[PDB]
């Protein structure tokens, strides 16, 4: 079909609840609308399985793709589900979802090395997380 | 009660957009309901304007309690918005709502020590916001 520089990526955002949603919403606010996010909320019908629901949305991307996954928190039942794909090809794990994160990983989203992109993006968000009374002072 | 001892400490999360909504209900599957969160969800109705929006969501808490506002982003039209109330007494003002923090700051809500507890609950989130492809196989 297309071509690209490097692989296709493509984001989940996975939350408890409707975090995962509610992000994407503050995203396209700024950002304009994005048809590569993905999101997974966890525990809002009681029906539905979460290895079922992780494990099925990992198994639709195609291989050959990037696949990046920002969960909402590491020591929790929504990222430890995605540690099973820390194997897979391609497959980037993010834990602690937030604004400066998505917003800095789209704006650079031509940088190709996807190691450097995440790694610069998660520092720049961990910069910008900040005590204002501190940092405005 | 006009009068009380201790102080009490409320929360708001406000968000562009719904986000600060879906973060409370996170924290609300995890730790129960929080009746002392207020949302602030800017940018969700074309009528009304933001800055009497949040001085009047302000505006309600007494000056003797603790007001610790979380924003989604630093520069933000909604951070920027909250940053004329440093100028309230027990105001605090963190820029970067995600769960970890969150969570750390209720963990810790007993803390009298303002200062502390968000310093701390800061430092703990930064920690844990990770590259796992990275943290996961250090640890293996």
């Amino acid at each position: 079909n297309l071509y690209f520089q490097g692989m296709k990526r493509h984001y989940i955002f996975a939350s408890h609840g409707s975090f995962a949603n509610g992000l994407l919403n503050s995203v396209e606010l700024i950002l304009g609308k994005q048809p590569d996010i993905h999101t997974l909320c966890a525990y809002v019908e009681e029906e539905v399985d979460l290895t079922q629901q992780v494990e099925a949305l990992v198994a639709r991307f195609p291989a050959q793709d990037e696949l990046i996954v920002i969960t909402d928190i590491f020591a929790g039942s929504v990222n430890n589900e995605f540690v099973r794909f820390l194997s897979r090809p391609h497959f980037h794990l993010l834990s602690g979802l937030n604004l400066p994160l998505i917003i800095d990983l789209l704006i650079s989203a031509a940088e190709d090395n996807t190691e450097k992109l995440i790694t610069e993006a998660l520092t720049n968000a961990k910069e910008s997380i900040q005590y204002c009374n501190q940092t405005i002072a």
